[PDB]
């Protein structure tokens, strides 16, 4: 997250921290995710497509820092790694950038909701917020594009939704951004999601209820003029989520 502010997991209790164990035992942060039900974390396929071994991953819930065991946190293994069959990546655009992680503790249990571990509601069909709506993003992603390390403390920011017509403008992304994708950015281009924030939530308050409107997918650089963050439009994939979580 470029700009924004430092936060803690109590303010984003659906946020999942996904790590990968490497050969030799080193563990590195991969992507963010969202708890949509006690057994299921939703993220982006591009986070896992090159290493699609469910055994390689570690999932934390209720974790506020990259290298601290936050009080009340829960650690999980991935029981099932479901990647969207029609995923593909162009130079910029990521297609069907959605994944499901069925989580299981070493005892074989799913998440136990607490004050710091909660689910995020899914959106309803054909009911996304209008352009200009302020939405929040959360992640352990880069604070600056030139950084090579990720911030130790969880960050959050607020961005505004951009219409598909505006995002398809030539100086924006042209025909590369599709109707299955949602753009969001800062009108002043100072705050944004960045590398490392992928898979993380774009949460919008709609009709008084907070919902998982988007999943951090792609963008040209970070917080660059006319280059919004691009998110998987979760409302399009509701038949796919429902069928793959049964
Ligand atoms: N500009 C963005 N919001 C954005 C979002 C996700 C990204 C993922 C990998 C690399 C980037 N530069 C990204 C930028
Ligand atoms: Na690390």
């Amino acid at each position: 997250i470029i700009g924004g502010e430092f936060t803690t997991i109590e303010n984003q209790p659906w946020f999942a921290a996904i790590y990968r164990r490497h050969r030799g035992g080193s563990v590195t942060y991969v992507c963010g995710g969202s708890l949509i039900s006690p057994c299921w974390v939703i993220s982006a396929t591009h986070c896992f497509i090159d290493y699609p071994k469910k055994e390689d991953y570690i999932v934390y819930l209720g974790r506020s820092r990259l290298n601290s065991n936050t009080q009340g946190e829960m650690k999980f293994e991935v029981e099932n790694l479901i990647l969207h069959k029609d995923y593909s990546a162009d130079t910029l655009a990521h297609h069907n950038d959605i994944a499901l992680l069925k989580i299981r503790s070493k005892e074989g249990r799913c998440a136990q909701p607490s004050r710091t571990i909660q689910t995020i509601a899914l959106p309803s069909m054909y009911n996304d917020p209008q352009f200009g709506t302020s939405c929040e993003i959360t992640g352990f992603g880069k604070e600056q594009s030139t950084d090579y390390l990720y911030p130790e403390q969880l960050k959050m920011t607020v961005v505004k939704l951009i219409s598909h017509r505006e995002c398809q403008q030539p100086h924006y992304y042209g025909s590369e951004v599709t109707t299955k994708m949602l753009c969001a950015a800062d009108p002043q281009w100072k705050t944004d999601s960045c590398q490392g924030d992928s898979g993380g939530p774009l949460v919008c308050s709609l009709q008084g209820r907070m919902t998982l409107t988007g999943i951090v997918s792609w963008g040209r650089g970070c917080a660059l003029k006319d280059k919004p963050g691009v998110y998987t439009r979760v409302s399009h994939f509701l038949p796919w989520i429902r069928s793959h979580t049964k």
